[PDB]
């Protein structure tokens, strides 16, 4: 069952990479918006929003890994 | 063969971390320069540059997973 | 109980640590941006930058070290077989 488990890891690498890519675009955006704003109350909402968004993304990736792990177990029998 | 496929997976994980590491120094550089500058046109150019550089890095990592996908196929048969 | 199933969990453990690294770095980056908006003294800001940089390097090196473990542990599993 070597090819199946291998395909699984390739899938995983893609998930984590996409998460990494989405977090990067989030950080470029947080820096861009912060440079644009002067009001600190307003800047704090952008930061608070990026933070929870980042948290959603990390959690999504965490569940994907958990699912890849469970699927490995079944393929293991 | 299993050992070769695992070697492939270790290689891939390392390259994904390398992309993560390069993005982080990029993000750190972007914040540093933005704190240094006041002119927004110049700041937007720093932001634009870091962004395209981030995509290049992201695109290379995507190609690497793709290579790893091809290579795994060849080895399993 | 396969050698392959054990190699597989090694990779699962490996993806987690790297994600954990990415998560930690992401929080370092947001904190640095937060403090940057809060401060006007450049000396202070540059110190916060140096701190995040050193912290980010350690996290990356911690992850590089775990990869070296996975690689070595994987080798060990090679002769070990069903």
């Amino acid at each position: 069952a070597v090819a199946d488990l291998q395909r699984l890891n390739i899938e995983l690498a893609r998930k984590l990479l996409e998460a990494v890519a989405r977090l990067q675009e989030l950080n470029i955006d947080l820096v861009r918006k912060t440079s644009e704003l002067t009001d600190e109350k307003t800047i704090r909402e952008e930061i608070r929003k990026v933070k929870e968004e980042s948290k959603r993304i990390v959690e999504e990736a965490e569940e994907e890994i958990r699912r890849a792990k469970e699927e490995s177990r079944y393929i293991a029998d």
